[PDB]
């Protein structure tokens, strides 16, 4: 189980997420904010 | 299970997410905000 | 399971998401905001 | 399951999402806002 | 399942999404706002 | 990715698949053999 | 990734799959043999 | 990753899979043989 | 990672899998043989 209770007044979120792929040949991956339950298979 | 309870007053979210793919040959991946349950298969 | 309860007053979301694909040959991927349940297969 | 409850007063969303495909040969991918359940297959 | 409940007063959405395809040979992809359930196959 | 390499000599497949829907009011579903990649959304 | 290498001499497959839906009101589901990669969303 | 190497001489598979749904009101599910990579979301 | 090397001479598999759903109201689940990598989300 997983419950996510978020009670709040005056909230600020600053998410910044990035990647630099130079000289690559192949990429496998996932990049997101705020995922509710579940998985990623790489 | 996964419950996502979000009770709020005056909320601010700043999500910034990016990637730089230079000199690449192949890319596999996913890039989003706020996903509700589930998965990604890479 | 996945429940997404979002009760709110005065909310601001700023999502900015981008990628720079230079010198590429092939791309596989997905790029969105606010996805409700489900998956991506890469 | 996936429920998406969004109760709100004075809400502002700014989504900006883009990609720059230069020197490419082939592209496979999807780019949207606000998708309600489901998947993408890449 | 996927339910999308959106109760609201004074709401503003600004979606801007674009891509620059230069020097390309081939493109496969989809680009939209606000899709209600379902999938894309790339 | 998904590769399906099937090299064979003297092969026999017997698929039999059926369903009995009695006293039903509503049906949602799909029923097939040998599907090459992709998904079903129910 | 998923590779499926099937090298064979004298092979026999007997798949039999069925369901009995009596007194039902509603059905959601999928029923097949030999699916190559991908998913089902129920 | 997932590789599936199946080298064989004289092979026999007998898969039999069924379900009996009596007095039901609602069904969500999937029922297949031999799926190559990927997932099911229930 | 997951590699599946299956080198064989004279092989026999007998899979039999079933379920009896009586007096049910709701079902969520998946039922298959031989799945190559990946997941199920219930």
């Amino acid at each position: 189980d997983a419950e996510f209770r978020h009670d709040s007044g005056y909230e600020v979120h600053h998410q910044k997420l990035v990647f630099f792929a130079e000289d690559v040949g192949s990429n496998k991956g996932a990049i997101i904010g705020l995922m509710v339950g579940g998985v990623v298979i790489a």
